[PDB]
């Protein structure tokens, strides 16, 4: 099972922190979005565009569940994976690091030309707020560790490592 599962909104630092945390723990990084792409042979964007969000979530849930069983490193979940009840259920018992970000910094971090089905213009800020407001309690319910990332990646990682190692 994963040493740590990373959850957070897009732009919260999953890929950055994941790479750095993985390195620090001497383990591999798996991103569930990449495994979805690997397994389906299809882009995340095409599944959304053609098949729709709900089929995406079921695929995503299956991939999350397998990864929770087969991956021994740091696992990062796509931002909406916690909207699925069965994903939250499967996360029970795991080490789950919620990377928290404010709207304004998250907006700022997600601004370039990455294709994002649920966060395209115009009005990305509005859309970011709606995703944050809706998902905050969902991230909170699965998290075993809340990490404010609004700090330096290196710092965030030292904090995570520390908190993985010692009693509450
Ligand atoms: N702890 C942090 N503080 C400030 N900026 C960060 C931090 N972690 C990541 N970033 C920045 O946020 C952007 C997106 O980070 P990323 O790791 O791709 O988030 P996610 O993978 O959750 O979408 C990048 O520009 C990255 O440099
Ligand atoms: O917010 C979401 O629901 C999504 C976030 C993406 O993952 P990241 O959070 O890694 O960008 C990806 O799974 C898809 O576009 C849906």
């Amino acid at each position: 099972a994963p040493k740590a599962v990373l959850v957070g909104l897009p732009g919260s630092g999953k890929s950055t922190i994941g790479r750095r945390l993985a390195k620090a723990l001497g383990v591999g990084l798996l991103d569930t979005d990449v495994a979805i792409e690997q397994r389906t042979g299809r882009s995340i964007a095409d599944i959304f565009a053609t098949d729709g969000e709900q089929e995406f979530r079921r695929i995503e849930e299956d991939v999350v569940r397998a990864a929770l069983a087969d991956h021994d490193g740091v696992l990062s979940l796509g931002g909406g994976a916690v909207t699925s009840p069965g994903v939250r259920a499967a996360l029970a018992g795991h080490t789950v690091v919620y990377l928290e970000i404010s709207a304004a910094e998250g907006v700022r971090r997600t601004g370039g030309n990455t294709v994002r089905p649920l966060l395209a213009g115009p009005d990305r800020a509005e859309k970011y707020r709606a995703l944050m407001a809706k998902r905050a309690p969902l991230y909170r319910r699965v998290a075993t560790m809340r990490v404010d990332t609004n700090r330096n990646p290196g710092a965030v990682v030292r904090h995570i490592l520390s908190r993985l190692q010692v009693p509450s």
